[PDB]
RNA sequence: AAAAUUU
RNA sequence: AAUUU
């Protein structure tokens, strides 16, 4: 019945003007030779993407679906939750926030300048007063930065983001934060995968699969989820906040919001222009986030019930998600999860590559991540988790005249550090640079280069400064990332460790820690590295 | 654009 | 700031 979206024919236009790659790329012409594989989505790119998203979609619910949402609400009346000061929901604004289209941005906002704490309060009246006028919103074309890849046609179209006003973004918070806080987990128990570090999950995840007799384990990811969201749906994700105990106030925003916002509205380019009219989840609305976890969280858990899969733990993140079930042997597995597919296909949450079960942890890909494996100091396993490499190093070869790619180094080193491709190739790129312009001292990010050891020490152990045989599927995936981004191979980056290792070590210092610890892997004759006194 | 994690 | 959905 219901379009996802419908079109003008206006253009998505650019919301401020998108930079290209220069002749050279300094920091990083060095890490990687193929910078023409590297690029930026665009908004040239949002029409094709545009054209990807509109369809017809055609919801048939059943018992599971209708059950699973019944114990949802159960659930969701444990939970007793507040509005927000206008003040408080001003505050949680993020600095860069947008600026409102009424003269006014984020610095007011979060500064509570009085022009923007006024408009707020007559925002929120309107949405107490008037529960249908549509909001109007803008739509927008994500930059992310990706390697090409001629096997999956050559360029990724941009994502699009469609957002309200600040002043409604303010008044959201008011009426909804405190639910985003509570809801989701008192739903979800255990599987609600964003209250875990990658610790957790990779913990979670053994566990999960120790306590199986006989465990069979598969991921899902719908195509395109947030067009995939029914009004009904986003209705649904309404009754089941209203669950909550609340004021009678909150109430009446939370149903303003849905029937207003969240359902659908007209959509305008950043030139002004009515671009379409839109019926399905406009991720950009506080709700994202909570909604797509809940909302996929129910159809999953719904569709296993149809499916017959034994002994299901879920964990769930938006879109993405991960069952580990008991084997019911592989044929039956197999039509199980055939099953899963059509039923979740019912629900209007089609799947990308339709899924497989897998017996092997490894094989499970999600939120572009997976587990893997590698033998210790001691020689005892050890589980960590890892990615391919492929969009880390485009992305640390993504330098502009607006931009620098340092801050990315850093935050895979930190975020990745056991994994092989962060220590021999990020760890050895990054400290070869700041040793080179002198800035190890300096600050990026609000964190301190010379206390790496430390700061990976408190997160990942100690064990990530001695992991070593790391596995099949993991060396062949970065051998193969860096032929493709036409980066050294391995080898070359064991030399260049060598180098910044010996090279950090004559400077004594943390300097020389650093070069102790975080480059181990590099030397003949390791060392004994001992617990850091500051994790 | 929003949230979560990391810091 | 980083990453993810
Ligand atoms: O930058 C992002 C990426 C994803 N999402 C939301 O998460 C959903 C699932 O993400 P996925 O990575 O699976 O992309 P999609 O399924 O939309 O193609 C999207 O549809 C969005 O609604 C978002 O709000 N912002
Ligand atoms: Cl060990
Ligand atoms: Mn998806
Ligand atoms: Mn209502
Ligand atoms: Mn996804």
């Amino acid at each position: 019945s219901s379009m996802s979206y419908s079109w003008t024919g206006a253009l998505i236009t650019p919301c401020g003007p998108e930079e290209e790659k220069l002749p050279i790329n300094p920091l990083s012409n060095s890490l990687l030779r193929y910078h023409n594989k590297v690029y930026c989505t665009t908004s040239k790119s949002a029409s094709q993407r545009a054209k990807k998203v509109t369809f017809d979609r055609t919801q048939v619910l059943d018992a599971h679906y209708d059950s699973v949402l019944k114990d949802i609400k159960l659930a969701a009346s444990k939970v007793s939750a507040r509005l927000l000061t206008l003040q408080q929901a001003c505050q949680l604004t993020p600095p860069h926030s947008a600026r409102s289209k009424y003269g006014f941005g984020a610095k007011e906002v979060r500064s509570l300048s009085g022009r923007a704490v006024n408009h707020i309060k007559s925002v929120w009246k309107d949405l107490l007063e008037d529960p249908q006028t549509p909001i109007p919103t803008t739509i927008m074309a994500k930059n992310e930065v990706f390697c090409v890849d001629p096997a999956k046609g050559g360029k990724k179209p941009a994502r699009l983001i469609v957002y309200p006003d600040l002043g409604v973004r303010v008044c959201e918070k008011m009426a909804l934060y405190d639910i985003t806080q509570k809801l989701p987990q008192a739903v979800m128990g255990a599987s609600y995968g964003f209250q875990y570090s990658p610790a957790q999950r990779v913990e979670y995840l053994l566990k999960a699969w120790a306590e199986k007799k006989d465990p069979m384990g598969f991921s899902y990811d719908t195509r395109h989820f947030d067009s995939t969201v029914t009004e009904r749906d986003i209705r649904t994700e309404e009754s089941i906040y209203q669950a909550c105990s609340l004021p009678e106030e909150a109430r009446t925003a939370i149903h303003s919001l849905t029937e207003r916002l969240y359902v659908g509205g007209p959509m305008f380019n950043s030139k002004g222009q009515t671009c379409g009219y839109r019926r399905c989840r406009a991720s950009g609305v506080l709700t994202t986030s909570m909604g797509n976890t809940i909302t996929c969280y129910v159809k999953a858990l719904a569709a296993c019930k149809a499916a017959g899969i034994v002994a299901p733990t879920m964990l769930v993140c938006g879109d993405d998600l991960i069952v580990i079930s008991e084997s019911q042997g592989t044929e039956e597995d197999e039509r199980n999860l055939r099953a899963f597919t059509e039923a979740m296909t019912r629900y209007s949450a089609p799947p990308g590559d339709p899924p497989r079960p897998e017996y092997d942890l490894e094989l499970i890909t999600s939120c572009s991540s997976n587990v893997s494996v590698a033998l210790g100091p001691r020689g005892r396993r050890r589980y960590y988790l890892t990615r391919d490499p492929t969009t880390p190093l485009a992305r640390a070869a993504w330098e502009t005249v607006r931009h620098s790619p340092i801050n990315s180094w850093l935050g895979n080193i930190i975020q990745y550090a056991p994994t092989i491709w962060v220590r021999m190739v990020l760890m050895t790129h990054f400290f070869s640079i700041l040793m080179v312009q002198d800035t190890l001292d300096q600050n990026l990010g609000g964190v301190n280069p010379l206390d790496l050891p430390a700061i990976i020490e408190r997160l990942h152990g100690l064990d990530a400064f001695s992991m070593h045989t790391y596995s099949h599927h993991e060396l062949t995936r970065v051998a193969s990332a860096l032929r493709k981004l036409g980066a050294p191979p391995l080898r070359v980056w064991k030399s260049r460790a060598r180098a910044v290792r010996a090279s950090l070590i004559s400077r004594g210092g943390k300097a020389a820690v650093c070069g102790r610890y975080l480059f181990n892997w590099a030397v003949k004759t390791k060392l004994k590295l001992t617990p850091l006194p500051e994790a």
